């Protein structure tokens, strides 16, 4: 793997650095794009093991496609991460959809032998129809419509994105897996609390009062990270991949939350229960686990996100 150079989008950001974090750690050469390379929030790239003989920061945006040009150029592989997490359409949709294609193709002109990107669930769970009873895998795919009558405008432009992404690779010749996370927490390694964090925050710092009748799937930044480079380094990789190691009612997160970190104001109301308690959904995680990931359990990744925030100015213990 040696002599590899490999792009990673937006690589500041919470899951990106992990994969800087890891691929440096791997031995490859990494072109991680930032806005401003020398804006400090993306300190700590420079300071992760293998980043200052190994790591350049290029100065890209997503809709600055010379931009992409330039740090694409000469690239083996591409992660492209960097997305607004938004649910503000005039932020989310072209830096999600445009840069997408723009992304695609700057892999393309610069022959690059594989690109990986990053959707969401939200390109696969969003769908009314779907039987409730019916797993959720690799070929779900949310209503788009749907997502836009909600104003879940984050999930439509991971889906359109997504669905950007499989066109142009398709119409240049390159070859893209996609990876499929769902809501993911871990430590943090930049100094910012980004939107899957604040999740978790918001039941330590307890500006959540009550949790909601509801479950979701979470799953391991480390292992996200780890993930895309599976994809990326294994020939056979074809398609989507859902990234989910469970699926949790928001009142089994607070009770773990809670029996860790006892001396905060973690809610333990349910905000309505009117209606019987949601139980979690089926996935499937097979096409990853067959390429040999295994998946770390939640508790210890909530855990984790907990002592981060801590470590990092979030949350002094409480008087
Ligand atoms: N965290 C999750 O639960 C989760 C789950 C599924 C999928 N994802 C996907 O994972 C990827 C990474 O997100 P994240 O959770 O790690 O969030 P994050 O920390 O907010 O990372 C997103 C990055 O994208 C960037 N970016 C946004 N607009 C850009 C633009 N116009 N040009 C260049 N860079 C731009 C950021 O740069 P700036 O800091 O300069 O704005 C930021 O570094 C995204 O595609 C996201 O949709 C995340």
């Amino acid at each position: 793997v040696s002599g590899q150079v490999v792009c990673v989008t937006g690589a500041g950001g919470f899951i990106a650095s992990w994969l800087v974090k890891i691929l440096l750690e791997k031995g490859y050469t990494v072109r991680g794009t930032v806005r401003n390379p020398d804006d400090p929030k993306n300190g700590h790239l420079r300071e992760l093991e293998g980043a200052k003989e190994r790591l350049t920061l290029c100065k890209a945006d997503l809709l600055d496609y010379q931009s992409l040009r330039e740090a694409i150029n000469g690239c083996d592989g591409v992660f492209h991460t960097a997305s607004p997490v938004t649910d503000d359409p005039e932020q989310m949709v072209e830096p999600a959809v445009i840069g997408t294609k723009n992304v695609i193709n700057a892999a393309a002109e610069a022959n690059v032998r594989r690109v990986v990107f990053t959707s969401s669930i939200g390109a696969v769970y969003m769908d009314p129809n779907r039987d409730p009873e019916t797993v959720v895998d690799e070929t779900c795919w949310s209503d788009p419509d749907f997502c836009k009558n909600t104003k879940n405008w984050y999930c439509y432009g991971k889906m359109v994105a997504e669905q950007a992404a499989w066109e142009e690779a398709k119409e240049k010749g390159v070859d893209l897996v996609v990876i499929n996370p769902v809501l993911v927490q871990g430590p943090l390694l930049q100094t910012t609390v980004n939107a899957s964090v604040l999740h978790i925050l918001k039941y330590l710092t307890g500006s959540a009062k009550t949790y909601a009748n509801s479950v979701q799937a979470y799953v391991d930044v480390k292992d996200v990270a780890l993930a895309h480079i599976l994809l990326y380094e294994t020939p056979e990789a074809s398609g989507r991949y859902l990234c989910a190691e469970s699926v949790l009612h928001r009142g089994d997160v607070v009770e773990i939350l809670s029996k860790f970190f006892p001396e905060y104001p973690i809610p333990t109301k349910c905000s309505d229960v009117t209606k019987p308690r949601v139980k979690p959904y089926k996935f499937s995680n097979q096409k990853l686990k067959d390429l040999g990931l295994e998946f770390t359990p939640v508790k210890q990744c909530l855990y984790e996100t907990v002592k981060s925030l801590q470590e990092k100015g979030h949350l002094p213990i409480p008087t």
